[PDB]
């Protein structure tokens, strides 16, 4: 994508709620797909600093943080965002279960 | 937990839909959280393998696959059951997105 000047001066220019979230998240992403992880990460921490109920958002910076080998922080969020958004009734049964297991994943019992 | 004979002797024994899917749950969480990522990992595939409409079982067998260091299968795994069970409007408008990016984490535009 030739989109990073797009949604960058989009991004510089007055902008609200839906509007400029989806510019974060679309600079993000084009930034992760062109191989720029740590640009992708600064632009979709923002995004996510902004817009904390943007589940997409969430979703994207998890990518990122799998891509820069953050591994760990990626996976919590994902089940975070599982946790607190899914449908499924199963999911739902266990959510407190995927709540707390999403920080302590490397954590075992005696 | 004490808990891997209760849920062996459980699934030892007649068991169906709802029944049988959270004792193969509840066994493959019980290794995990045992630190027995290798037996954690047999049961969940064999759960999911049996019971595959099972979202919660998907999500477990991901915090397994992390464990185990295939982070790749975990995090495209935790892609797809947002993707495909989330009530938000935002991951709902980028769902095709999700599940395309989601086999594909380390590919890159040129």
């Amino acid at each position: 994508a030739q989109a990073v000047p797009y949604y960058e001066k989009a991004i510089a220019s007055g902008l609200q709620g839906k509007d400029l979230a989806e510019c974060y998240l679309g600079l993000g992403s084009t930034f992760r797909t062109l191989g720029e992880y740590r640009k992708a990460e600064a632009v979709l921490a923002n995004g996510v600093k902004q817009f904390p109920n943007h589940q997409a958002l969430r979703v994207f910076y998890a990518m990122v943080l799998y891509n820069l080998g953050r591994y760990e922080q990626g996976v919590e969020l994902l089940l975070k965002i599982i946790a607190e958004t899914s449908d499924d009734e199963t999911i739902q049964s266990y959510k407190q279960a995927i709540l707390f297991y999403a920080d302590k994943l490397d954590e075992t019992w005696k």
